[PDB]
Protein backbone atom coordinates (compact mmCIF):
# COMPACT_ATOMS: atom_id res chain seq x y z
CA UNK A 1 0.00 0.00 0.00
CA UNK A 2 2.92 2.60 1.19
CA UNK A 3 5.17 3.17 -1.90
CA UNK A 4 9.08 4.18 -0.77
CA UNK A 5 11.75 5.89 -2.78
CA UNK A 6 13.66 3.10 -4.55
CA UNK A 7 10.65 1.30 -5.28
CA UNK A 8 10.10 0.61 -8.79
CA UNK A 9 6.55 1.19 -9.77
CA UNK A 10 4.12 1.23 -12.46
CA UNK A 11 3.01 4.82 -13.75
CA UNK A 12 1.60 6.68 -16.93
CA UNK A 13 4.55 8.10 -19.23
CA UNK A 14 4.30 11.92 -20.34
CA UNK A 15 3.20 10.41 -23.64
CA UNK A 16 0.19 8.81 -22.25
CA UNK A 17 1.27 5.51 -21.71
CA UNK A 18 1.95 3.28 -18.40
CA UNK A 19 5.34 2.17 -18.11
CA UNK A 20 7.95 0.74 -15.04
CA UNK A 21 9.44 3.28 -13.48
CA UNK A 22 11.20 4.20 -10.32
CA UNK A 23 10.17 6.13 -7.36
CA UNK A 24 13.67 8.67 -6.95
CA UNK A 25 11.76 10.79 -4.09
CA UNK A 26 8.85 11.19 -1.88
CA UNK A 27 7.81 15.46 -2.48
CA UNK A 28 6.05 17.51 -0.58
CA UNK A 29 3.65 19.77 -2.73
CA UNK A 30 1.70 22.41 -1.28
CA UNK A 31 -1.04 24.14 -2.85
CA UNK A 32 -3.33 27.27 -2.34
CA UNK A 33 -7.04 27.02 -2.06
CA UNK A 34 -9.05 30.42 -3.36
CA UNK A 35 -11.77 32.61 -4.16
CA UNK A 36 -11.81 34.37 -7.17
CA UNK A 37 -13.31 37.47 -6.75
CA UNK A 38 -16.08 36.43 -9.05
CA UNK A 39 -17.26 33.48 -6.66
CA UNK A 40 -14.81 30.89 -8.80
CA UNK A 41 -12.66 28.45 -6.73
CA UNK A 42 -9.45 27.23 -7.51
CA UNK A 43 -7.66 24.37 -5.33
CA UNK A 44 -4.59 23.96 -6.90
CA UNK A 45 -2.35 27.00 -6.95
CA UNK A 46 1.12 27.34 -5.84
CA UNK A 47 2.63 29.32 -2.97
CA UNK A 48 4.68 31.27 -5.83
CA UNK A 49 1.24 32.11 -7.92
CA UNK A 50 0.64 35.05 -5.11
CA UNK A 51 1.31 37.65 -5.99
CA UNK A 52 0.27 40.22 -3.70
CA UNK A 53 2.53 39.10 -1.06
CA UNK A 54 5.36 36.62 -1.09
CA UNK A 55 4.48 33.39 0.48
CA UNK A 56 7.41 31.09 -0.62
CA UNK A 57 9.18 33.25 1.66
CA UNK A 58 6.63 34.16 4.58
CA UNK A 59 4.34 31.21 4.29
CA UNK A 60 0.65 31.42 3.30
CA UNK A 61 -1.44 34.25 3.72
CA UNK A 62 -4.26 34.05 6.14
CA UNK A 63 -7.73 32.86 6.03
CA UNK A 64 -9.66 34.75 4.13
CA UNK A 65 -6.96 37.24 3.56
CA UNK A 66 -7.25 39.26 0.29
CA UNK A 67 -4.76 38.55 -2.31
CA UNK A 68 -4.14 38.61 -6.06
CA UNK A 69 -3.05 35.39 -7.96
CA UNK A 70 -1.67 34.89 -11.62
CA UNK A 71 -3.33 32.52 -13.28
CA UNK A 72 -2.61 29.99 -15.56
CA UNK A 73 -3.36 32.41 -18.32
CA UNK A 74 -0.49 35.08 -17.16
CA UNK A 75 -3.07 36.96 -16.02
CA UNK A 76 -3.76 38.66 -12.44
CA UNK A 77 -6.93 38.30 -10.67
CA UNK A 78 -8.01 39.37 -7.23
CA UNK A 79 -9.07 36.86 -4.43
CA UNK A 80 -9.42 35.77 -0.96
CA UNK A 81 -7.15 33.19 0.26
CA UNK A 82 -9.05 29.93 1.71
CA UNK A 83 -6.59 27.36 2.72
CA UNK A 84 -3.11 25.68 2.27
CA UNK A 85 -2.74 21.85 2.26
CA UNK A 86 0.35 19.89 1.80
CA UNK A 87 0.23 16.87 -0.35
CA UNK A 88 2.93 14.00 -0.70
CA UNK A 89 3.54 13.14 -4.12
CA UNK A 90 5.82 10.74 -6.09
CA UNK A 91 9.05 12.02 -8.30
CA UNK A 92 9.32 9.36 -10.63
CA UNK A 93 11.60 8.77 -13.33
CA UNK A 94 11.04 6.65 -16.65
CA UNK A 95 13.54 4.30 -18.57
CA UNK A 96 14.03 7.40 -21.19
CA UNK A 97 15.54 9.59 -18.39
CA UNK A 98 12.22 11.70 -18.64
CA UNK A 99 10.46 12.51 -14.84
CA UNK A 100 7.05 13.31 -13.44
CA UNK A 101 5.45 14.38 -9.91
CA UNK A 102 2.16 12.41 -9.90
CA UNK A 103 -0.19 11.46 -6.75
CA UNK A 104 -0.41 8.14 -4.89
CA UNK A 105 -3.49 7.32 -7.28
CA UNK A 106 -1.26 7.15 -10.27
CA UNK A 107 1.39 4.84 -9.25
CA UNK A 108 0.72 1.29 -9.11
CA UNK A 109 2.93 -1.84 -7.71
CA UNK A 110 4.31 -4.48 -10.56
CA UNK A 111 1.65 -6.83 -8.92
CA UNK A 112 -1.64 -5.08 -9.06
CA UNK A 113 -3.81 -4.92 -11.97
CA UNK A 114 -4.10 -1.71 -14.51
CA UNK A 115 -6.03 0.54 -14.32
Amino acid sequence: QSITAGQKVISKHKNGRFYQCEVVRLTTETFYEVNFDDGSFSDNLYPEDIVSQDCLQFGPPAEGEVVQVRWTDGQVYGAKFVASHPIQMYQVEFEDGSQLVVKRDDVYTLDEELP
